[PDB]
């Protein structure tokens, strides 16, 4: 029928190569994109076998009907038979007649064409890949325009920082794929509650940004409380299991002309942190003098609380083993160090409660200098026993405060002299986020320490081009695959490939990989099969006391 | 007919949303990917108008048949009418019956899905986007494996660095799109001449890398000379105009176990530079003592040549104006400074001949200290005339040598005191490549200088995610759109969009843009329309003498 013309136009409109072949070989259809890719017109290629023209290699034109893919892209090369290869990502599917497998269809994507997609490159640079909302790049730009513009600048604006109180919980509990959905659902929820001419963004992690251009002070708080209540009223469930979904809002009434971008962002960040300190699931409006004193007070509260904890010897160190998945691998003992604080009452405080508050008020350099010294102090005390299990590696986490700290190296040279621990045994751990936050400083730090004999590790690493662009400049020795991927790796196929990608690129960049959150032997065997170097988790070993 | 089942399966296999509608509105077809995207089954959406269901916005379902796109993707949003937007890149095409425009077809791509493509992310990180060959990441990794491996390491390997002698010429003359084709053609040409188990890469720019694992010394040179002759025998033509296409090969006979990656790459780079110094279109085999003395000799030759040129006052400075495209924009005079050397004979030497040789032997810090001092010296001499055209901006190019040079700031503080030129007037210029080469150092440099009052500019900038990732960390004030894009912008549609992308993202990152190589008023008007801030080129003003 002439309905073929409609179908032919549709397939011609599509950018990807479309090859339709018979169950044995012979070509049925070729869209112009496939005709171009294969160097063969359908006029002169119809009925001729696929393999006896060009070649799809790394024979293959049978596993589609048998057992392979079913949606997952696979890297292949179209050997033209004259003008060499065309790099493609294949998608195969069997052509049926109910049960009768009559042929096979292939969806080929030219990896060379990627470079040409401009409207897509322009989008990604102005939007978050996951949510589809504007990113910090575009958001700060939009905020700056709102603060300097001459036209449409009659009223006052409103800036909100909305932190999803349960994002880490969902993500760590259910896996990366779950927390991505929670963010994907919270996005549309805020999107529903926002008028036209309003900027909604994801400024990273669990944080979202709202810009309310030309909005009165009352309306601005009324809108905030509503979005806060609607996230609270949102019932989030992952594989039937429900989550107590809620958000911490920080509001800033902005003024165009007199207020600045740095002040605007720093003010919304103070007020947001305040809603969290004031118990989470709260809106907090910024005020320059009053309810700003709360930060001045909080500084003194935490200076005293952290210092008291150091003099009262309330901090203790725990050790969690990291083991090689390598076949018959010996090596020394490898452990990561985990900090534990015991409150005045005598209860173990998890790092959730004090580390962010000690990060905010700038007391982390202290905690790091305390941790490193006690890790060396404990290593000497352990060394006293001849029969004791020798430690080949000892991973210690460093804050952005320490990376910025110019006096740290001297302190470490002083620690190495005093305790005589070999540098090689030590492996400092910095998170990909912390490194990118102060990029120049992380590089300069990493190199100064690597030259001392120490080792480096890039904790909580998530694959993407940016991360692999950053990884080029960070001379780390190891890569800690973010546990959220390792959690539901055997459940969601995207996270299994996300682990698979970190491993290959990690190895290509000459880095040994570590999988975090390896809770089950089944997970461990999955990672061993993939070729992950080390496993850390509950199936390996739980944190046990290191210090006294 | 039942051929609909074949077509339905094909459209279901495709990842992108496919909406087929009537000339007025009503829906004809929806693939499951479009059904998912639009929140409507074809069972319950057939015949109902497109606009009276969901909405494609920033009405639109008519310009496809009229006049718009014809292949170019356009950013749009599918407003679900219940669960807000889905970010997409649209491709429209009219459905015909010869002349009878019966309907319309739309190809929608979910920008959220981009994040999920893993096989594609893994590829891009191990391959060059343009050529499709392995990148430096993968190539160095493959080389390292070849130097340490226990299995398949009986023989000796061969490393080649093949520099395309005319790549800059084609690119500058014809435009970016031409030099990309030349590289695309040279790729398949080397690909044709390479056996199975051989690594062919593009280690950037005009440079390609060849790894010949387990190959005898004779065969290795025989293969080199052949690939050299076949590139020479390649007839390259752009829009009918032919180019004298040829390559400079540098060969290194590698040994697995005793030889190292750093040595391997540095040796192939020395021998390659040598084929260029020995007149280009040559293969050059590396030898540790003999024909290595040529580098020791070349150091002395250029130490003498550059120093002689400084004491003989043979170097002179030229000024090229950069003008704003801004409507009724005044400002001071903006100029870029260009270095000119006059050889012993009295002939103007173009920077092509001495800058790479003075970069290699490390004499650039010298030339930069000479340039900056004479730019300030000339500015004072110009200032002596009251009626003289005042200079508001003066752009000066800095080498990676100067960026690495810790004593430069002191030198500049010394120059500012001595000549009394205000820092604000000065705009130092560093190329995106030079910055990324020593990333930590460029950031630390840029910031130290920006704090002095100076300005910064990122010369020869090419849009891509990596460049926009780097641009985040480089606090430059301006962006010099690579002239190769500006050259054939009104000819190839990809380069017009490549200019368009740099401008928008550049402005989003709060940077003023400059277009290089603005040869015609027509080009200038094109860039003005796009919203480019400044234009530099022959239509604006040619380089005239600045110094004496
Ligand atoms: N669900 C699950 N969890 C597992 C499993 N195995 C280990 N874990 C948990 O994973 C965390 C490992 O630490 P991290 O991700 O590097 O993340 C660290 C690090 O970000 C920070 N931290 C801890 N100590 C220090 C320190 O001394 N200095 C600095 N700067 N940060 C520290 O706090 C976090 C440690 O908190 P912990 O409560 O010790 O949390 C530990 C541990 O309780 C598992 O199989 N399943
Ligand atoms: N086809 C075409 N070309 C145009 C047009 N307008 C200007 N040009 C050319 O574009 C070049 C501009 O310099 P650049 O791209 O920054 O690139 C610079 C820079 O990379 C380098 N350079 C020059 N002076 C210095 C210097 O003093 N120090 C350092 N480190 N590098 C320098 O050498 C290059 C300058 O070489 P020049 O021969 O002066 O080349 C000049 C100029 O001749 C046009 O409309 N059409």
């Amino acid at each position: 029928d002439a309905e073929r013309e409609r179908a032919q136009i549709t397939l011609a409109s599509i950018g990807d190569g479309v090859i339709t072949a018979d169950t044995q070989g012979g070509i049925s259809y070729l869209n112009p994109a496939a005709e171009q890719m294969t160097n063969w017109t359908l006029d002169k290629a119809r009925g001729l076998p696929l393999a006896s023209l060009f070649r799809i290699v790394d024979l293959i034109e049978q596993i589609l009907s048998g057992e392979i893919d079913g949606g997952r892209e696979h890297s292949k090369l179209v050997l033209r038979h004259d003008g060499s290869s065309v790099p493609v990502t294949l998608v195969g599917a069997p052509i049926h007649r109910g049960a009768e497998i009559t042929g096979v269809v292939l969806v080929l994507h030219d990896m060379t064409r990627e470079r040409q997609y401009m409207a897509r490159l322009s989008w990604q640079a102005t939007h978050d890949a996951l949510t589809g909302l504007t990113n910090r790049r575009e958001f700060e730009y939009r905020l700056q325009i709102a603060l300097e513009r001459l036209e449409r600048n009659s009223g006052r604006h409103a800036l909100m920082f909305l932190d999803l109180d349960q994002f880490k919980l969902v993500n760590d509990t259910c896996g990366h794929a779950a927390g991505d959905e929670l963010l994907r659902q919270v996005c549309t929820l805020l999107q529903q509650g926002l008028r036209e001419g309003d900027t909604l963004a994801r400024l990273g992690g669990d944080e979202f940004g709202i810009l309310l251009e030309n909005c009165p002070a009352e309306k601005a708080v009324e809108i905030a409380d509503h979005l806060r209540k609607t996230i609270q009223d949102l019932h989030f469930t992952w594989s039937g299991q429900p989550f107590n979904c809620t958000v911490s809002v920080g509001l800033v009434h902005l003024l165009p002309g007199i207020s600045t971008l740095e002040e605007a962002l720093r003010s919304a960040d103070m007020a947001c942190y305040m809603a969290k300190e004031k118990g989470r699931n709260r809106v907090q409006v910024f005020h320059q003098d009053d309810v700003e004193l709360s930060m001045r007070f909080g500084e003194m509260t935490w200076v005293q609380r952290i210092h008291l904890a150091l003099e009262e010897d309330r901090f203790s160190l725990y050790a969690q083993p990291i083991v090689p998945l390598g076949e018959g691998a010996e090596e020394g003992l490898h452990v990561e160090l985990l900090l534990r604080l015991r409150d005045e009452g005598g209860r173990l405080v998890p790092p959730l409660s004090f580390i962010p508050a000690a990060e905010r008020y700038g007391l982390m350099t202290l905690i790091d200098r305390w941790v490193v010294e006690n890790a060396f102090r404990t290593l000497v005390e352990r060394a006293q026993d001849p029969r004791a299990e020798p430690i080949g590696t000892c991973a210690i986490n460093l804050s952005g405060a320490t990376i910025g700290d110019e006096s740290f190296l001297q302190f470490l040279t002083e620690l190495f002299a005093r305790y005589r621990i070999p540098p090689q045994t030590i492996c400092f751990e910095v998170t990909e986020t912390v490194a990118v936050a102060n990029l120049a400083s992380a590089i300069r730090f990493i190199n100064e320490l690597k030259d001392t004999g120490c080792r480096f590790s890039l904790d909580d690493f998530c694959a993407g081009m940016s991360s692999f662009i950053y990884l080029k400049h960070l001379p780390v020795d190891y890569l800690k695959i973010d546990g959220s991927f390792v959690k539901d790796m055997l459940e969601d196929p995207i996270d299994r490939a996300m682990v698979q990608v970190i491993n290959h690129i990690g190895h290509v960049m000459g880095k040994r990989t570590i999988a975090e959150f390896v809770e089950t032997v089944e997970v461990m065997e999955a990672l061993r099969e993939i070729g992950i170097d080390y496993a850390q988790g509950l199936a390996i070993g739980a944190p046990l006391p290191f210090s006294r």
